[PDB]
């Protein structure tokens, strides 16, 4: 099937290469680049999972709680003949009145706009959900998943994007 | 099946948005002098498709007459919520009895790393079925598509090791010109 193989393509690609790497690029986010009264940047890669596969450029868009904060230290590696092809990842603010409630890495899985790109509506959310199953499975069996990434998988009906992820974020301190 | 979802991401998640911006990159790098002067940059990029799915990190490796060169100015765009995603792609030096027979934005399609680490101990029928359809599937794609315009040229093969890849890419890039 197709989701089977994007879930595998989303670890061996890219998953697999930065989280054995990301907790270092958050430690040296929070001890150098973070200003000196903001928050603490969480140690977990949040992955948006969107199962009517809607897949935004800004999360300010989804969510106008969710502030784009800076990008963490840039990791590159030399793969497929691409030298120092570069992981960027982008850091939010989740704003509760106004004000920070939290702090985390925050992106959607990508692989989720090809489904969305591709035959119906009801075929897409079976996808959507075998994607996450599939790549619940792979990291569940993964070394390099070692609780430094949690996957938010919802599907929208009114929603607050920020208190999914926020609700998320309060449970990983506990 | 699998390689369906692999060459349609291929397009949708790569090709569609360097495709368009290629040519003005590629024009960009050949307008200073000193780089034109080593060597002017073929205008397609030009992708390797081993039906082995044996995707090497390095092609210096694959074949040292494949010399990495320089890279090409880096194409940025926000996607997926990650601000300024960046898009490198590397040019190499082609050589024939150690001299530069050509230059070009040369890669390896990474998904058919996917294949492989998905049946490196299924079977390797099954992976060369699979990486058949990914490449039949890229080339319906770009057939098809506006941003394909004769700016990107798929190299699939087969190793026999009497393999030379550097004159496989060279045969590729001679008639392109
Ligand atoms: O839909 P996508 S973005 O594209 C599929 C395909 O398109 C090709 C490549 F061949 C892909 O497959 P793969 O390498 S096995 O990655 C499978 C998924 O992991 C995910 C992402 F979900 C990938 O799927 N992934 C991978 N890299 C990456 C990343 N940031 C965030 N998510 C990333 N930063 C590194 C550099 C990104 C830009 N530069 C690129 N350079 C070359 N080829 C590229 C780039 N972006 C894409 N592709």
């Amino acid at each position: 099937s197709v989701a089977h193989g994007l879930a595998w393509s989303y670890y061996i690609g890219y998953l697999r290469l930065i989280l054995p790497e990301l907790q270092a690029r958050i430690r040296t986010y929070n001890q150098h680049y973070n200003n000196l009264l903001r928050g603490a940047v969480s140690q977990r890669l949040y992955i948006l999972l969107p199962l009517d596969c809607g897949v935004p450029d800004n999360l300010s868009m989804a969510d106008p709680n969710i502030r784009f904060l800076d990008k963490l230290p840039q990791q590159t590696g030399d793969h497929a003949g691409i030298k120092d092809r570069v992981y960027s990842n982008s850091i939010y603010e989740l704003l509760e009145n106004g004000q920070r409630a939290g702090t985390c890495v925050l992106e959607y899985a990508t692989p989720l706009q090809t489904l969305f790109a591709m035959f119906s509506r009801e075929d897409r959310l079976e996808q959507a959900k075998l994607f996450c199953r599939t790549l619940e499975d792979i990291l569940a069996d993964a070394p390099e998943s070692q609780n430094n990434c949690r996957l938010i998988a919802y599907q929208e009906p009114s929603f607050s994007l920020s208190q999914e992820v926020l609700r998320h974020l309060r449970q990983e301190e506990k």
